[PDB]
């Protein structure tokens, strides 16, 4: 494979999984390796124990860990993982990264990498107001429940919701109005971040249940119709990139993620420390479901999939950086 | 019966229903005449879809050998088998009209996808236990009819309108009370003067395997009344429908054959186009030779035009309805 996995060092879940996806962003990791740290510290440095895990992956032949790495942001029980869904950690792994290179040159790279534009608006149907709140989006929530593939979710994602009855907009000086409310798309970012709905309450038992429907995802999506205003040159056709699967339908179960890290169809698979080729039956087709399927894919833009998946070099690693690292190791090579 | 006077699109191979969806646009005359408007002076041979389309129509409706679709399956992206069996051909339809509707803003034919293709409908969820109600609003290009225990597009219809109850689970994702178990009610409120009909043929047989094909009997009929199934009925328009088209499929799975039956004119002269290969047929090979075994050859889309629209949307084109700079341009690539 010529790619090194990721250790299991407890109750992480879905921690190694999305770890692997962002590694293989390759723009991604080349601004972290651009990050400033040299004054922070190592034991509290969210960004600094990120760039030494991107760092082992890229040059260790072994598997890597990240004892370090969750206990830089308190992720440190099962728990913790138990609380949060996968789109809430990718949050804060790509929240700390972001503050970090603010008054930089690579400052606003993770919001171009991940974020979107859109708008929820609620119009009134028999005065003339509307309500508009924009709102910016790093990863999208897919209904599954009667929908066949990403295309019927996207459809029911747009659709119109009616306020008429009792519960008419309180348009606040207009009082009560009868009104539609909506979502709009003004942009779609270059990576996609796509979480699946597959777990479920369920109010009888009032425990959370994972719903193993049946969904199909394509590796190539176009999502040009659901955008307010295309921008020819730049159509919005995406490329499937990475599908997490997960097994068990409980935090328990087993976690893997599958990648075709250069985007030319030769996929991998992640399971932890071990890496392995496989098909794309196997990454693709036999995660639809219908207990192991997909909860998260991962579509890059394909115009700017030259530029999210390039080449990374040792050259791209900053001299401080390495120089660091490698001391770190003298000291724990102490042995 | 072999020389019809219409052309065929080239075999180039996994394409698919691509061929098929063609020749049923290039026969929506109103909508043909439309691509021909759009202002493509400006677009990349390479990249532009709606370039693409008008070099399709203009050479299937001069050219006196089969047509070749490569630029607009390369400016499109779908270039393998694969690609084109992971998706349904209502999706391609919606990503080429809306493509080409992009094109037409700001000229005299914009807007004339959504008129041609787009209706209304109206859905409601009400949970049984819950006060948890939605109500919603929707547009919609395309229909997907079940035909599983279905006798016939009337059964399809009446079952699409029935209420279904959310019970099992199947249970509705109530946000804040869901799953709860609900009853779900969709209702039409207008029909668009062209109806594309899919027919859920292509199922997921769990386990089993993978999806199977249904080649049960499904029966559709040349003229399709409508009225009953919308909200509101009104006179000197009522929704009565004249079948224009029907998509069929013979093999199974990945490897399939593809063929489409027209009667352009809507005059009930039924035509047979077989990629390169266009012949003259009766109207019992395009629609009862169709229905579904008792096989392998039957249908899983129809297209259907509103009677009163029939000579509005099947207009007559000429080549006065294409500018001279898109004939030159097309003429210059030759
Ligand atoms: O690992 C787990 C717990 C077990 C699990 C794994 C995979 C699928 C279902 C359950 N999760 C991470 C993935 C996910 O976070 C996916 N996800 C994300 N956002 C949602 C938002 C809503 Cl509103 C409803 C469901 C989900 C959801 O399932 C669910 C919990
Ligand atoms: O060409 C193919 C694949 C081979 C094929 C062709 C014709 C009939 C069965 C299988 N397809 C295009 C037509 C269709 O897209 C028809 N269709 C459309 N929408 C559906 C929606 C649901 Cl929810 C379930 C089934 C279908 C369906 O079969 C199925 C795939």
């Amino acid at each position: 494979t010529g790619y090194v996995g990721l250790k299991n060092q407890g109750a992480t879940c879905y921690m190694n999984s999305l770890l692997q996806t962002l590694f293989f962003t390759n723009q991604l990791r080349k601004a972290v390796y651009m990050m400033p740290t040299e004054g922070d510290d190592s034991s509290k440095s969210v960004p600094l124990a990120l760039q030494r895990v991107f760092y082992e992956l890229q040059h260790s032949d072994k598997p890597v860990g990240t004892k370090k790495l969750t206990k830089s942001f308190g992720w440190e029980t099962l728990d913790s993982f138990m609380q949060h869904d996968v789109q809430e950690l990718c949050r804060v792994l790509l929240d700390n990264v972001e503050n970090k290179m603010k008054g930089t040159c690579v400052e606003g790279t993770i919001p171009k990498l991940f974020r979107g534009k859109m708008v929820s608006y609620i119009q009134c149907k028999e005065v003339d107001y509307r309500s508009d709140r924009r709102e910016d989006y790093y990863d999208i929530q897919l209904s599954i429940k009667g929908k066949k593939n990403i295309f019927e979710s996207f459809v029911d994602y747009v659709a119109v919701e009616q306020l008429d009855g009792d519960n008419k907009y309180d348009a606040g000086e207009h009082g009560l109005q009868e009104a539609e409310k909506g979502v709009k798309f003004l942009t779609l970012p270059p990576v996609l971040h796509l979480q699946l709905m597959r777990f479920m309450y369920d109010p009888q038992t009032d425990q959370n249940i994972k719903i193993n429907d049946r969904f199909e995802f394509p590796e190539q999506l176009p999502l040009d119709e659901f955008l307010q205003k295309t921008d020819p040159k730049d159509p919005a056709n995406y490329i499937l990139h990475a599908v997490l699967v997960h097994s068990g339908d409980n935090h328990g179960g087993h976690y893997v993620v599958y990648l075709n890290p250069k985007g030319d169809g030769k996929w991998c698979k992640f399971d932890d420390d071990v890496v392995s080729r496989c098909t794309k039956e196997e990454a693709i087709e036999h995660n639809y479901g219908g207990c192991t399927n997909a909860y998260m894919l991962v579509y890059i833009r394909e115009s700017k999939l030259s530029e999210v998946l390039q080449a990374v070099t040792d050259h791209d690693i900053p001299q401080q950086l390495v120089e660091r690292l490698q001391e770190e190791k003298r000291i724990e090579a102490q042995k």
